[PDB]
């Protein structure tokens, strides 16, 4: 079925580097943003996403901490990865328990798959992925409630082209750090 076919394809890949092009389209049909950069990924939950143009930004997951680094304003935020990837198909990679796949209705047209959550209250209501029978990922998208779609076209996929340093982040000299992992709050 679509689910088994999609899992069988993604199962072929463990790590890669790829370059990406991003297109954000609003439901109006206007492409409201375009960008490019590099992605390194390593199972189960490690990634380094670096948007180089137009507005530089770095997301690094060591599998527990997600760092967001804006080099333009020299600000880095440390968050828990689990707080950013919840209610997405991230768990299909990071955990890959059979019942995780059962959260989504998955439909196939060739190398194109569409994942629709069955019982989510989240903002993301659709995912798409184009992945060849060899596990090469060509495209991915996510759709928000207002129909804003964030789409990624991957090129130059190279499996195994990652080192462990890509998945570690130490704030550079002079970078302001907001560590949201660590003043207690009074409530009515
Ligand atoms: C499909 C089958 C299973 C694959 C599942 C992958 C799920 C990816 C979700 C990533 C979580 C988002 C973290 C950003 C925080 C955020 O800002 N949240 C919300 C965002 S709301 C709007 C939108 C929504 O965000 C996105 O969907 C980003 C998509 C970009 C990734 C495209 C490459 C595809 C790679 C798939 C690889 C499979 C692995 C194969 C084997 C290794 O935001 C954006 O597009 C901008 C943010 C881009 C930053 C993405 C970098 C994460 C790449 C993670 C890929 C690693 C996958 C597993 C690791 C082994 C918010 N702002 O509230």
């Amino acid at each position: 079925d679509a689910a088994s076919d999609l899992k069988s394809r993604l199962d072929k890949v463990s790590s890669f580097h790829a370059s990406f092009t991003q297109k954000v389209t609003d439901g109006s049909g206007a492409a409201v943003q375009e960008g490019q950069g590099d992605l390194w990924v390593k199972r189960p939950n490690l990634f380094n996403w670096h948007m180089t143009q137009p507005d530089e930004s770095i997301l690094v997951s060591d599998g527990k901490t997600l760092w967001f680094y804006n080099p333009f304003v020299e600000q880095a935020t440390a968050t828990w990865l689990k707080d950013a990837t919840g209610n997405t198909p991230f768990m299909l990679i990071a955990r890959n328990q059979s019942s995780d796949w059962q959260q989504y209705n998955i439909k196939q047209n060739g190398d194109d798959f569409v994942l629709t959550p069955k019982a989510s209250n989240g903002n993301l209501k659709q995912f798409t992925i184009n992945v060849g029978r060899d596990g090469t990922i060509h495209q991915f998208s996510a759709v928000e409630q207002d129909d804003q779609r964030s789409s990624y076209q991957l090129k130059s996929q190279q499996n195994g082209a990652v080192d462990a340093a890509k998945f570690t982040f130490t704030p550079p000299q002079g970078v302001t750090v907001d560590d949201q992992r660590k003043h207690p709050q009074f409530e009515k």
